[PDB]
C-alpha cells in the first residue's frame, strides 16, 4: 500500500494468523481440563492480535490525530489489541502458578489501566499531556512487573513460570520504550521502524510466549 | 418515524421489554444457586437487548457509513447488543453441561471475535474489505458451532441442551446470510426488510430460547 | 484552568490518587486470599477513579453535545469511571456476603446497564430522550438496590456489610438526582456544582466506602 510500514503490518498479519493456526491444531485432541485453558488463553491471543493486525493493514485501525500542530497517524487498533491480549497473558501466568483470584483481579485491574491510560495518552491532542499519561501507563506496568517477581512454587510448573515471567518482563518493558522514541511519543523513531519494533515484539510476546508454554508440560496433568 | 424500519424496531423494543419483565417475574422466589445463574443470565439478554432495540428506534444506535460511492444507515447498536447477549447466550449453554473453564474461554473469546470483526466489517468504509471481516466472523462463528457439537453427558441437562444447541446452530447460522444479503453487506435486500429479518432472529434466539431454557427443570435441583 | 469546575477536577483527582497510595500501602505485606481479593478490589476502585478525574481534569474525557439548540459540556469520562468502578464496588459487597455466582452476574448486568443506558442518556441529542434513559437507568439501579437488601448471614461479615450496603444506597441514589438537576438533564443545576457535587459522592462512594472496608476485618481469617 501507500504508507511504508505496510510491509511490517503483512508480515505481523501473517505470522499471527499462522501462529493461530498452529495453536488450534496443537490444541485439537486436548482432553485435560487445565491444558484447555492454558490452549484457549494461548490460542486466542495470536487471533486477536491477527484481526486487529489486519485492521492496521486495511486501514481502519489507524486515525490522525492533530498534536505539535500537525496530523500524526495513530494505530489506535494497537490498544485494541492489547486491552485483550494482556490480561490473557497474565492469566496465563496467573494460572500456571495457580494464583488467588485477588493477585489475577489486581493483574488484570492494573493491565486494564496500563492500556487504557496508553490509549488516552495515544489519542491525547495536547503533546506535553501524552507523556503524563505514558507516566501513569508505565506506573502501571512495573506494579505489574513488580508482581509477576514478588506477588505469587508448585514444582510442576515452577521452571517453565520463571522462563515465561523473564520473556515477559524483558519484552513487555520495550514496549513503553518504543511508544516514547515513537510516532506517539517523541517521534525520534519514524513510524515505519516503531511499527517494525511492535511487531517483532508483538509476535515474540504472543506467538514466542506461546510455543514456550505449550511446549512445556506444566500445563498437563499425566 | 420516518424511516420505514422503524415499526421493526418498536416491535423488537417491546418483544425484548415484555420477555425481560416476563423472565424477571419467573425467577422471583428462585432460591436454588443453580437456577439462580441460570435466570440471572437469560433475563440480562432480552434486557441488553431491549435497550439496543431503544436505541436503535430512537436514531442513537445509527449512524452513516459511506462506502460504494453512497452514505449507508448501519445500525451500529446491533453489535454492541451481541457484544453481551451473544456470549451470555453462550455461558447459558456452557453452564448447562458444566463446561470447563477452558472451553467456556473459547466460546466467548471465539464469539468476540466473531462480533469484533463483524462490526469492523459494518464501519468499514472500502467496500470489498467488508467482506473480509465477513468471513473472519463467520469462521469464528463455525468454530463456536463446531464447540457446541464437539466440544463438551450428565443426564439431568442432556436432552434440554441438544435442543437448545440445535435452535443455536440454525438461528445463529442465519445472521451471516442477513448482513450478506442486507444493507452492510450487498444490498440486495433493503434495509427495512432486514431489520425484520434480524428481529425475528432476536426475539426468537433471546426469548424463545430462554422460554425453552427457563421451562426445562435442567436447571434446578430438587 | 478556563472551566470553572477546574478546581473540584483537581480536587477529585488529588483525593482518588492519594486513596489509592492509602490502599496500595495498607494492603501490603496481606497473605489472606479473602483479603487479597478485598484489596485488590478496593485499591482498583480509586485508581480507576484517578484516571478518569484526570482525563476530565485534562479535557480528554469532556465533549460537547448539541441538545436544546446549544453546545453542552458532557464529561463523558465520568461513564468509563463508572462502567469499572460500579461493578467493582458491588463485587466488594457481593463477596463479603458470599453471594452465589447468579446473584453477582445479576448485579454486575444490571449495573452495565445502569452505566450504559446512562452513557446514551448523557450524549442523546434530541433532549426530551435523555429523560428515557435516565428513567431506566434509574430502573437498573433500583433493581440493583432491591437485589442488595433481598437478594443475598455469615456472622463474620453481617455488621460490616449491613454498614457497607447503607453507604452505598444513600450515595448511589443521589446520583441520578445530580444528574438530572445538571448538565446531562435539566441544567437547573450549573456544571460546575454538579461537578463539586460529584466529586462529593466518589470520593465517599470510593474512597469512604474503602476506608470503612478496609478498616473492619470482615475480610480477614485468623
Ligand atoms: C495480589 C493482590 O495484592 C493486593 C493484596 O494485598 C491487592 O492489590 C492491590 C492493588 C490492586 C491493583 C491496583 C494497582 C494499580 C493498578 C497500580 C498503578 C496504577 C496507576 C497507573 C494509577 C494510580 C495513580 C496513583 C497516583 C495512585
Ligand atoms: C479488573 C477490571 O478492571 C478494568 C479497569 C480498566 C479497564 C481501567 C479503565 C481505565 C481506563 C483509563 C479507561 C479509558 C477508556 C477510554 C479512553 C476509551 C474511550 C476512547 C475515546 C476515543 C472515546
Ligand atoms: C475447549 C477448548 O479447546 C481448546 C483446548 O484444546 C482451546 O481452544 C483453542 C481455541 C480457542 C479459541 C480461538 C479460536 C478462534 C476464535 C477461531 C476463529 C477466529 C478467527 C476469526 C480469527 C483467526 C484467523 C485465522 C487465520 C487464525
Ligand atoms: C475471552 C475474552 O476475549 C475477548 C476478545 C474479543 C472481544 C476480540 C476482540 C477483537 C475485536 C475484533 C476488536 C475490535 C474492536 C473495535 C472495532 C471497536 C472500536 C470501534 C471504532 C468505531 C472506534
Ligand atoms: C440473584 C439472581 O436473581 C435472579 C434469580 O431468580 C436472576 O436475576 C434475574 C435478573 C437479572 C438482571 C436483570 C435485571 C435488569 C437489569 C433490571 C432493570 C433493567 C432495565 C433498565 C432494562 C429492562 C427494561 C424493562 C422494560 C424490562
Ligand atoms: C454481566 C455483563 O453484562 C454486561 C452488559 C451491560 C454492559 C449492558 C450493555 C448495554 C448498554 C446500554 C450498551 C451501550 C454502549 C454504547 C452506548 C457505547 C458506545 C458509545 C458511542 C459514542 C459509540
Ligand atoms: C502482545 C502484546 C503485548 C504483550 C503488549 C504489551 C504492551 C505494553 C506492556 C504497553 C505498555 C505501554 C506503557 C507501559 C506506556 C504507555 C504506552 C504503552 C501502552 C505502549
Ligand atoms: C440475540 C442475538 C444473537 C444470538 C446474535 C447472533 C449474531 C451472530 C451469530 C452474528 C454473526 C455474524 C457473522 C458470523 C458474520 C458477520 C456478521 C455477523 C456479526 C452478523
Ligand atoms: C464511584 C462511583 C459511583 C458509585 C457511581 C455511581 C453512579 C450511579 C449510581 C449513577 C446512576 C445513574 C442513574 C441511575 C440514572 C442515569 C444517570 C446515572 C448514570 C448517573
Amino acid at each position: 500500500t501507500g504508507r511504508p510500514e505496510w510491509i511490517w503490518l503483512a508480515l505481523g498479519t501473517a505470522l499471527m494468523g499462522l501462529g493461530t493456526l498452529y495453536f488450534l491444531v496443537k490444541g485439537m485432541g486436548v482432553s485435560d481440563p487445565d491444558a484447555k485453558k492454558f490452549y484457549a488463553i494461548t490460542t486466542l491471543v495470536p487471533a486477536i492480535a491477527f484481526t486487529m493486525y489486519l485492521s492496521m493493514l486495511l486501514g481502519y485501525g489507524l486515525t490522525m490525530v492533530p498534536f505539535g500542530g500537525e496530523q500524526n497517524p495513530i494505530y489506535w487498533a494497537r490498544y485494541a489489541d492489547w486491552l485483550f491480549t494482556t490480561p490473557l497473558l497474565l492469566l496465563d501466568l496467573a494460572l500456571l502458578v495457580d494464583a488467588d483470584q485477588g493477585t489475577i483481579l489486581a493483574l488484570v485491574g492494573a493491565d486494564g489501566i496500563m492500556i487504557g491510560t496508553g490509549l488516552v495518552g495515544a489519542l491525547t491532542k495536547v503533546y506535553s499531556y501524552r507523556f503524563v499519561w505514558w507516566a501513569i501507563s508505565t506506573a502501571a506496568m512495573l506494579y505489574i512487573l513488580y508482581v509477576l517477581f514478588f506477588g505469587f512454587m508448585r514444582p510442576e510448573v515452577a521452571s517453565t513460570f520463571k522462563v515465561l515471567r523473564n520473556v515477559t518482563v524483558v519484552l513487555w518493558s520495550a514496549y513503553p520504550v518504543v511508544w516514547l522514541i515513537g510516532s506517539e511519543g517523541a517521534g525520534i523513531v519514524p513510524l515505519n521502524i516503531e511499527t517494525l519494533l511492535f511487531m517483532v515484539l508483538d509476535v515474540s510476546a504472543k506467538v514466542g510466549f506461546g510455543l514456550i508454554l505449550l511446549r512445556s508440560r506444566a500445563i498437563f496433568g499425566e
